[PDB]
């Protein structure tokens, strides 16, 4: 194709996106960046074929982040706290109809899970590569999305909205029901569902607004802390589980009705509630369990209308036992392990989808279950499900300008990225021991360097550790390993 607008034409498309707007900045930025124009230049033979803009704020510009050189075009937006800049709705709308630009890429933290974004640029004409207002809401918020699973016939752990149930909508009578107005009704379904609770705001994002709580004393202040955390939010109280296994299943959904699951991650590696080791794929359950999972998944993003990437968490036991936790209505950092295991470039599939590109049109997707890589042929995903297997295994594994690209010398299917605080390695393999294996070495060559010499040895410990090398770690391990 010569052109976004052929590109548009020939795959059955109904939107022309020539120029993409950033909201986000480091690593996010950078990703989408790397990514879809490694898409382009396979596409148009011009990496720059889909412009990028930037949101830069003075911190950045100081601080010489690497994605506004990258960039096509950058804008200079407020200083201080991300309610100034990337997390500004307001300030996203007037720069996207200014240039103006066709879509918009949020990521991972800042406005990526404020659904009156989508909702203000659907207003505008202007596409979100990210779902649409609705089904964010729905899937997104920890009270409503759990009330979906309970409709959907999901299990889930015993909560505050156990029992609930009814394109689907959660009307907000039925919702009120499952959150706690107040400490006085926290307290009253804290003792319903019995200690040890979890009170936790149904609006927090990356870990913000949960506190574990193991007697009523205890309740009130825990429930003051969960509110100062985030404000605004409503909160609801669950059982707090038993040592198990943390899954997740990846989801990409077009504008049609059509969604899929890209296998799993095993996110179980965990410290202080922080995501420490992903695996790709989730070997841990049962095929058949796993499958389930995946048409859960599928169905929870299919019932709210979902669109884009999302993931849906589960706590998976060695009974066979799945639980929903939540659903993830966005990328994440560590989306990169899918993307090589099932050779899926996720940010270019978020960008096609949102010029209404059907996922059978897009060649990524036409290979993964095994038809012509560039013919218009309808695909029942439902038919082929045994079709897709994941080519290898993928481990990353969380290290501790502005965005440092690490690459090894030690190995070929190792790569990583050092932010500015933290980072991460990925290392591929044709299979678990060989990418266990692969990530220790990348590990000893980066224990080379200075500021990476104590960080890198508890990992390289853990990987090494018989539990570990046998797979028979939980959510636990790590925080009683210390």
């Amino acid at each position: 194709v010569a052109s976004p607008a052929e590109f548009v034409t020939r795959f059955g498309g109904n939107k022309v996106i020539e120029k993409v707007l950033i909201a986000n900045n480091g690593i996010a930025a950078v990703k989408c960046m790397r990514s879809i124009r490694r898409w382009s230049y396979e596409m148009f033979r011009n990496e720059r074929a889909i412009r990028f803009v930037v949101m830069v704020t003075p911190e950045d510009l100081k601080a010489n982040a690497e994605y506004i050189k990258m960039a096509d075009h950058y804008v200079p937006v407020p200083g201080g706290p991300n309610n100034n800049n990337y997390a500004n709705v307001e300030l996203i709308l007037d720069i996207a109809k200014r240039i103006p630009v066709q879509a918009v890429w949020a990521g991972w933290g800042h406005a990526s899970e404020n659904p009156k974004l989508p909702e203000l640029l659907l207003k505008n004409g202007i596409a979100f590569m990210g779902p649409p207002s609705q089904a964010m809401w729905a899937l997104g918020d920890k009270i409503a999305s759990s009330i979906v699973a309970q409709t959907a016939g999901i299990p889930t752990l015993p909560w505050s909205g156990s029992g609930l149930r009814v394109i689907l909508n959660v009307p907000q009578e039925l919702y009120e029901k499952g959150y706690v107005k107040d400490v006085d009704d926290g307290l009253q379904a804290a003792e319903e569902v019995g200690y040890p609770v979890m009170i936790k705001a149904s609006e927090g994002g990356g870990g913000k607004g949960i506190r574990k709580v193991n007697n009523a004393d205890d309740f009130p202040n825990l429930f003051r802390q969960v509110q100062a955390e985030v404000p605004g939010s409503p909160i609801f109280v669950m059982r707090l589980a038993k040592q198990s296994r943390h899954l997740e299943v990846q989801i990409l959904a077009d504008q049609y009705g059509n969604a899929i699951s890209l296998f799993g991650r095993d996110c179980s590696v965990q410290r202080r509630h922080q995501k420490i080791i992903e695996e790709a794929p989730a070997t841990i359950a049962t095929p058949a369990v796993f499958e389930h999972m995946e048409q859960c998944a599928v169905k929870l993003a299919k019932m709210v209308g979902y669109v884009s990437a999302g993931t849906v968490e589960y706590l998976y036991s060695q009974d066979g036992s799945f639980y929903f936790l939540e659903l993830n209505p966005r990328l994440q950092v560590e989306h990169p392990c899918t993307e090589m295991v099932a050779d899926v470039n996720l940010p270019a599939a978020q960008l096609q989808i949102a010029m209404g590109i059907p996922l059978y049109r897009i060649k990524d997707i036409r290979m993964m279950y095994g038809v012509s890589p560039w013919g218009d042929s309808p695909i029942d995903f439902e038919d082929s499900a045994h079709v897709p297997c994941p080519r290898g295994h993928v481990i990353a594994a969380r290290i501790t300008g502005t965005v440092q690209e690490l690459n090894f010398r030690s190995n070929k299917n190792v790569w990583g990225y050092f932010s500015v605080q933290f980072g991460h390695c990925f290392s591929w393999g044709e299979n678990r021991e060989e990418a266990i294996s692969n990530m220790v070495v990348a590990l000893k060559e980066l224990s080379i360097r200075g500021d990476f010499r104590t960080t890198v040895e508890y990992l390289i410990k853990l990987l090494e550790t018989e539990s570990f090398q046998m797979n028979r770690i939980d959510t636990g391990w790590l925080d009683r390993l210390i």
